[PDB]
């Protein structure tokens, strides 16, 4: 590769092919409103990444808003995210949290507290180990997308405990190991994971897209991309 992901049109390559996953839209501009119980037991999934309101992160995020815009309409439901915060409970939320969320989607400030909970948590991280492990932007990718759905951490089910299964399978290219070889490695990890859960057990976000653009050699993520997710096909010119 010659490129990383934190590049201006490789950024929006793959905030695009997550929200392809996530929402089954190109469009990922269209999707900071998204709000919805997906019913897989995290409560509420809301914004561009699906930040939810069981695993601290939807939290983080209307706190982060708060410090940034105080007295917007989500800030009221600070202490019902607090006490729903590790259960799927919509206690103290509902309708007039939904309605708030809507309202919030409306503003830039909402838009760049999203951004800045994404970059933070799961798109910087992808990019800064992916260097490190001396990956291509498609590599940062296949960190990235694994961070969106699995989250951080060293437990075997988040995605440094799927970077370490990969890493016994696979030298990475850091140390010598064909890049190749290293996601194939660390692309059979992550399905391990994916088929432990009923709602992650369609692996074709990575078995149509992102395998793909490995078997094409497309290290850099360059356009004209083309892939299939939930069997439907997608495409950035
Ligand atoms: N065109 C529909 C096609 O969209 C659909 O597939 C479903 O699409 C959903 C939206 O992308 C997707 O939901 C997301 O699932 C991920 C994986 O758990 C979550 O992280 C997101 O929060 C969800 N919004 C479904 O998983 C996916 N089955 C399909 C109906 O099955 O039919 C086509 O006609
Ligand atoms: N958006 C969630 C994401 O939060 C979650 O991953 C967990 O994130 C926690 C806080 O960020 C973290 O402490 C924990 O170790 C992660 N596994 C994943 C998986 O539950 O779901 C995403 O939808």
């Amino acid at each position: 590769g010659t490129v990383d992901l934190d590049a201006p049109v490789q950024k929006d390559t793959a905030m695009s092919l997550v929200s392809s996953f996530e929402n089954s839209s190109t469009d990922w501009q269209a999707q900071y409103g998204y709000l919805e119980d997906i019913a897989a037991g995290r409560g509420y999934t809301g914004g561009l990444i699906g930040f939810t309101s069981g695993t601290g992160d939807m939290l983080e995020l209307v706190r982060a808003y708060s410090a940034s815009s105080p007295g917007n309409p989500l800030e009221q439901y600070i202490p019902a995210l607090e006490a729903v915060n590790g259960t799927d409970s919509h206690a103290g939320l509902g309708q007039g949290f939904e309605q708030a969320w809507a309202d919030a989607a409306e503003t830039s400030e909402f838009r760049a507290a999203q951004d800045a909970e994404r970059d933070r948590v799961y798109f910087d991280p992808a990019v800064a180990q992916g260097k490190a492990d001396g990956l291509s932007a498609l590599g940062q990718f296949a960190y990235y997308d694994t961070l969106v759905v699995h989250g951080p951490g060293s437990q075997r089910d988040a995605f440094g405990g799927i970077r370490a299964e990969a890493l016994s399978a696979a030298l990475p290219p850091s140390q010598g190991g064909d890049e190749t070889e290293y996601l194939e490695a660390f692309f059979d990890a992550r399905n391990v994971i994916m088929r432990e859960e009923p709602a992650h057990a369609d692996t074709s976000r990575i078995d149509t897209a992102q395998r793909v653009f490995l078997q094409n050699g497309n290290f850099d993520l360059e356009r004209p991309l083309t892939w299939s997710v939930y069997g439907d096909q997608y495409s950035l010119n």
